[PDB]
């Protein structure tokens, strides 16, 4: 019985068998959130570069870090941006399946400084759902805002 859950906490303190890093295509560490993923799994950033709309797994010991590069909507068109966001989540599902993990910690891609200053909770979450709905892994979504936690919780509830 694989479930969706949401937790308002630092993804770097996840209790899942792998994590998804909200990554840049340069495989570079970044600030804010990514700075805490880097600090907890720094050697996961060795050759972690992957193009926009792709995912790449780097092992930190035996702990898989899935570098998922959602589009920067500042740079992309709404329609291509949407295409790239869907693709990234699809590659995450592929990686989660290939790794054979029973659970994954995943943020909402392209909802922070890649959002183009827009609210993409529903857009990002629905693409997450489309991709992960075909996997048998428990999915734990990580956010920081209070409301977002609630809106994500409700969206999970009203599919079951
Ligand atoms: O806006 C986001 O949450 C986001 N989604 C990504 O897929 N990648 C990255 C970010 C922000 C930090 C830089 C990399």
């Amino acid at each position: 019985a694989p479930s969706y859950r949401v937790k308002r906490m630092d993804i770097a303190k996840n209790d899942e068998e792998c994590v998804v890093n909200a990554a840049n295509p340069r495989g570079l560490p970044g600030d804010g959130v990514c700075k805490a993923v880097y600090k907890k799994w720094p050697e996961s950033f060795k050759n972690s570069a992957t193009p926009v709309g792709t995912a790449k797994t780097v092992m930190c010991g035996t702990y898989p870090v899935i570098h998922a590069v959602g589009p920067n909507f500042s740079n992309y068109s709404e329609s291509e941006g949407d295409r790239e966001l869907a693709a990234a989540y699809r590659e995450v599902a592929k990686e989660v399946t290939r790794l054979g993990v029973n659970s994954v910690a995943i943020p909402l891609l392209s909802t922070g400084v890649y959002s183009g200053g827009k609210d993409r909770l529903t857009q990002s979450l629905n693409h997450l759902f489309t991709a992960m709905d075909s996997t048998d892994a428990d999915v734990v979504i990580y956010c920081r805002d209070k409301e977002w936690e609630k809106k994500i919780s409700e969206a999970i509830q009203m599919r079951t």
